[PDB]
């Protein structure tokens, strides 16, 4: 049963209930435990360990939370007991489809079949339930003006999960982005993630604006409030909780729920549950693996409980792309052409038909290598100037067998010698197998 959460729609700039037709305010917080690694994954999923959320979900419950964020599963593994038991207090769960080891690399970045392939696992896991309120493409990829050409390779991201979703036989889950806020990128972000073909279906800021006892004038709120109105997609605080001033408050909730964020903001997450030597958590887990409440615990359930925000129904809310911005020399440098949809049976046929292949710092030695003896333009992709080289969508290794390969074939010997040096290369055999 998932009676006690009906799934949530957007229409327009809001999220509602399915059912009742209310409008639907995240009040939520993020959780996520931490290790500080070949037989585990570098990630832990408490999602995945009923013993873990069992533990905790009544601490949520006397939070008076009704959404969690959560950066990572194992998509390997079972969920419905804790999505189950999740539901039956009434709560929903966000969800990045990106881990640490597998994202959108910021400082080069790729959209590949091996992301792609991530992304769809996460999907395929958890769409069956009606709690799970919505994936993010990305977190905080573009984070200032030195990166902003990642932004493309995000943005074919969100086109791309939502295609695979739509085509796939489950619920229509949206799609959106999780962004960060530095000044001079912040506008732009907005603005390309709604421009052009491809749009965010929703989009939350990880907004420390606020600190201790601020007010919605001196914090940033009222102009944040200002700039995102009418902005077309539902947006929400996808993190809060500056920590400058302990215990925190939390009087940005009071803010944020109260009349004049509430037309505009569809709520926001804590950061976080848990208390890593952070200083970010409202609990902290003992060495027994019991819950201790810290401090802040019993701020954010007081501004939680006294928060009511007066929304409105989907039937009286019911009564041209945007552009995309222009391009700057260190200011903004995201083309408005996006890389193609990576394509696994294309790749799939390096694996089958390349006479030299490379089993998965090297990399960059070897590429540097390769690349002075062959052109590697076909495996280039650059957000800056919109151009995607033929096999830019592959994994790196199939990349970097493409090069060994075409050095292999310039050469000529035909004597099964691949050109470069080290235990990883072989000789496909099926190379030879008369894509
Ligand atoms: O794409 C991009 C990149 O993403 C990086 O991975 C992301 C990774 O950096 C991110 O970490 C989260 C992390 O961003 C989030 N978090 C929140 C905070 C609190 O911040 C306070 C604060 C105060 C003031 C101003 C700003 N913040 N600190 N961390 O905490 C979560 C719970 O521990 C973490 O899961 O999780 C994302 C979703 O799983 C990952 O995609 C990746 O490692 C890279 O290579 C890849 O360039």
């Amino acid at each position: 049963s998932f009676e006690k959460t009906p799934a949530i729609k957007i229409v327009g700039n809001k999220f509602f209930d399915s059912e009742s037709g209310e409008q639907f305010f995240i009040k939520g917080i993020a959780y996520q435990l931490q290790r500080s690694g070949a037989f585990e994954t570098s990630y832990i999923d408490a999602l995945a360990d009923p013993k873990i959320c069992l533990r905790d979900i009544p601490f949520l419950k006397m939070l008076g939370v009704n959404t969690l964020r959560v950066y990572a599963i194992d998509p390997t593994k079972s969920h419905d007991i804790c999505m189950e038991a999740l539901s039956a207090e009434g709560m929903y769960v966000l969800l990045d489809l990106s881990e640490p080891d597998i994202s959108i690399n910021r400082e080069n970045p790729s959209w590949d079949v091996h992301i792609f392939e991530r992304y769809k696992s996460v999907i395929d896991a958890m769409s069956s339930f009606p709690n799970l309120l919505g994936y993010f493409a990305g977190n905080e990829v573009t984070n200032d003006h030195t990166n902003t050409f990642a932004s493309p390779f995000v943005k074919a991201a969100i086109r791309d999960a939502k295609e695979y979703i739509s085509h796939s036989n489950h619920r229509k889950i949206p799609v959106g982005y999780s962004t960060n806020d530095d000044a001079m990128t912040r506008d732009n972000l907005a603005r390309y993630f709604v421009c052009g073909d491809v749009k965010a279906d929703f989009y939350g800021i990880n907004m420390y604006e606020w600190c201790g006892y601020s007010t919605y004038g001196t914090s940033g709120y009222r102009e944040r409030t200002k700039e995102f109105e009418g902005y077309p997609i539902p947006v929400f605080f996808s993190e809060f909780g500056c920590n400058l001033v302990r215990p925190r408050p939390f009087t940005e909730v009071s803010a944020l729920y109260g009349n004049k964020m509430s037309s505009v903001w569809s709520g926001g997450l804590a950061y976080m549950y848990f208390e890593e030597e952070n200083e970010y958590g409202v609990v902290k887990i003992n060495d027994n693996d019991g819950v201790d409440i810290l401090p802040d615990f019993k701020n954010l359930k007081k501004e939680f409980a006294k928060a009511d925000p007066k929304g409105i129904t989907e039937e009286e809310y019911l009564t041209e792309s945007v552009e995309c911005p222009h391009i700057a020399v260190g200011v903004w440098e995201a083309n408005e052409k996006l890389p193609e949809t990576p394509d696994r049976s294309k790749c799939a046929c390096l694996d089958e038909i390349l006479p030299c292949e490379i089993v998965p710092g090297k990399y960059e030695e070897y590429f540097s290598y390769l690349c002075s003896k062959v052109d590697c333009s076909d495996i280039l992709a650059n957000g800056k100037t919109g151009e995607y080289g033929e096999f830019s969508d592959c994994s790196v290794e199939q990349k970097l067998s493409l090069q060994l390969s075409k050095l292999y074939c310039k050469i000529g010997a035909n004597d099964r010698h691949c050109p470069l040096n080290d235990k990883n290369v072989y000789f496909n055999l099926e190379s030879l197998q008369p894509c």
